[PDB]
């Protein structure tokens, strides 16, 4: 039988998100090869995972090279050099002296150890994160995506203002509500993420993101900023808070730092991480050939210049992307930095209804015409958009291409499309 | 600076569980190789995660070969030839139609997706573990390792009975106590180890497991069988259980199903893992590097007979240590299955007062002359033998050897020890 319907006799539903019957057997630059053989431009990039896409010389130096010698399998009992030199690296990334790093799978480990150790270097539970934030999918990850004393707070969207307040003041304000109402000192810890991500690639109002930063530090609170999504070099500079004019205290890394293999990181002070041993520990934390390819990683974001590759290619993006909107009035919205591109769908651009139906009917076609794109956003119609840092210009060209087809070509039956839970 | 100072510079405490200062550049085979250059045999296996050893050619062929053309990078939103490939095998191994898999990257997002699936498909919250028991280093896999409605049971143990009962029976009797006082049908699971880990590699009276399997039968409550330590041909059958009379409804594996990359897997019954989608999910589940090291686990296993292996050289390993134990008084008792071997340490044998402080200085002289070796029990005076399932017949012996002159040679200054937390 096909690779699908295999994939629904053997693998559970438990942990699938699908929104068409993707089958992948290889993948090539940016390209994933289906089992009949067809090629289709992955625009979503894994989610974001392949920032070097599909066999890249460097993942295949590194991983075959550490597979071949590996520096043991773990770090928790064992030092190995591929782990230090990867947390090195990226401490030597981050605005010395005053940070270490933990290393997991997942983002969802990471945010998870990065509360735990706030919560225990603290002896606080208490958390401030957004509406509609993804930080991951276990229990630890998802109490504040509950901790008692979690505070969620409105993401500020220029699209869609809270209190008519284009500039983000009355969320703030609200914060300080918040604030107000709980002990002085209760708070341990805030999640941000720097552009949301399935909140629908919102990039917040000028300067939000600092004036937030600086009422946590006045009440002694982590700032913890999760670029798992827009993260190492996606955003067109390495990490995107340097957009934002602030320094958070927590770094957390995820996705595209593995290049396609499980590596996560928390970059954290030192006080913050060495409050407790053998504390937040997976076997495989660590592990030399995930390190490895980081460290892939890394290096190639310098030697191929892919974060001003990420700006440039950003740009032509969005710059293809308003053409469409010229003529495909369901478009509302362009927005994002660098390689993370949202695209909202409105059923008219004067009220902004969302067009929930008419975006995954959308994808649909998108994925039958030879493009890979998912749709995110608390209503389902913000088209995600977050290739491989090394897709082409030309790639790039012929994916906005495929996707002017399937704005056109908009054909997929409403039973075809029901056929797939997405969200 | 060394390795181990540049380790503690960088990465912070909070995931080690560290013994001696082992610093690893390199491996092959059955060793481990320090920056200068040292050779040690890894009787640790890298905590069982090394099931093939360091550079085994089939995990350098399969993870080579799968970073030049990877499948994608997920299971998530998109199927993959390699791990649905990896799910039929793995459901074929399991005693048909009945079960799928749910992967994942360490035993800990394993047995928490279990709990969270088990949780979700029957509506019931409680759960029966053992004291002493290893599922995890997660929030989700330490709630029963907490959970409303969790039973925590005495594992039974032939070296120290529970009510001097050396059959096991108290321990089921106490259980149908905890059952008898809550309601019927309150319970959704029960998770199991078929030999407990790190309460001291304990393999549980005769008859034992499936006689707690058939009071949980009778329950309706579900029976998981948590094999990431002593899995997949480790203890001389394929699936620990076989030794035990029972099947599990569910079972868990991780560490050495990766050969030393992030690799875990539930299977279960179908209606378990489809209750629910969009779940219990992380983006590199079923990452198809992955899933293509544990295919070539699987079919090592096969090619390299490596259950007949691992009972023959475990039998030598066992048989080595009874010669040991006529000259090391401290040794207590020699017990395990194939390659999960425990040897626990006592002040004296007819007390069996447990020896914490000469274990852990032990285990340091054996790292000084070459061995890598850990300890585990409640009372931190049970040597851990996992080595990889590749490990020679000699090397076995070079063990052995080694271990000998650190029973001997027992020279570590309890200053130098002290330095080191573990547990
Ligand atoms: C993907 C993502 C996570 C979770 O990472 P997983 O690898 O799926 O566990 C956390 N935060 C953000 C912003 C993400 O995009
Ligand atoms: C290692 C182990 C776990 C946890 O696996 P991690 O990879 O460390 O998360 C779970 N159960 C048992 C019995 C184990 O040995
Ligand atoms: N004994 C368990 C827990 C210690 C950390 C690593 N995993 C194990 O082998
Ligand atoms: N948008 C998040 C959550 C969906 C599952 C995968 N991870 C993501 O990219």
């Amino acid at each position: 039988g096909n690779l699908y319907g295999r994939d629904g006799a053997a693998i559970g539903s438990l942990q699938k998100l699908r929104f068409f019957p993707l089958a992948v057997a290889g993948g090539q630059g940016a390209r994933l090869v289906e089992e009949d053989g067809r090629e289709l431009i992955d625009l979503s990039g894994a989610w974001g995972a392949a920032s070097l896409g599909y066999g890249h010389p460097a993942i295949i130096e590194a991983v075959s090279r550490a597979a071949a010698n590996p520096a043991g399998a773990s770090i928790l009992s064992a030092s190995n050099a591929p782990a230090v030199a990867l947390a090195e690296r990226l401490t030597a990334s981050f605005p010395r002296g005053t940070h270490k790093v933990w290393f997991g799978h997942s983002g969802s480990d990471a945010n998870e150890a990065a509360y735990r150790a706030i919560t225990r270097a603290t002896g606080r539970t208490g958390v401030i994160a957004f509406i509609g934030a993804y930080h991951g999918c276990t229990v630890g990850s998802m109490a504040f995506s509950k901790a008692d004393g979690l505070i969620l707070l409105p993401y500020p969207d220029p699209y869609r203002p809270y209190q008519d307040d284009p500039t983000g003041d009355a969320v703030l304000a609200l914060l300080k509500e918040r604030l107000a109402a709980v002990p002085a000192g209760s708070i341990a810890a805030a999640f941000i993420e720097p552009i949301q991500s399935d909140g629908g690639l919102i990039v917040p109002p000028d300067g939000f993101l600092r004036k937030f930063a600086d009422i946590c530090r006045a009440h002694g609170i982590s700032v913890v900023c999760d670029e798992v999504k827009v993260g190492l070099a996606r955003s067109g500079r390495l990490h995107c808070f340097e957009h934002e004019g602030f320094v958070p205290d927590i770094l957390v890394l995820g996705k595209g730092l593995g290049g396609g293999l499980p590596l996560s990181a928390v970059i954290a002070p030192a006080e913050i991480l060495d409050c407790a041993s053998a504390f937040a520990m997976q076997t495989l934390h660590g592990n030399p050939v995930c390190a490895a390819a980081g460290l892939a990683v890394l290096e190639t974001i310098e030697a191929e210049n892919l974060t001003t590759a990420a700006e440039r290619k950003g740009k032509l993006l969005r710059e293809g992307l308003a053409r469409l909107a010229e003529r495909h009035e369901l478009i509302g919205d362009i927005r994002g930095r660098g390689l993370a591109c949202g695209v909202e769908l409105v059923r008219n651009r004067q009220s902004r209804e969302p067009a929930r139906a008419e975006t995954a009917k959308l994808i649909y076609r998108a994925y039958e015409l030879g493009l890979v794109l998912y749709y995110v956003g608390m209503n389902g119609n913000v088209l995600e958009m977050t290739p491989p840092l090394t897709m082409t210009e030309d790639e790039v060209r012929h994916a906005v291409n495929l996707l002017d087809q399937a704005f056109t070509e908009l054909t997929v039956s409403d039973t075809l499309v029901s056929q797939f839970a997405g969200w």
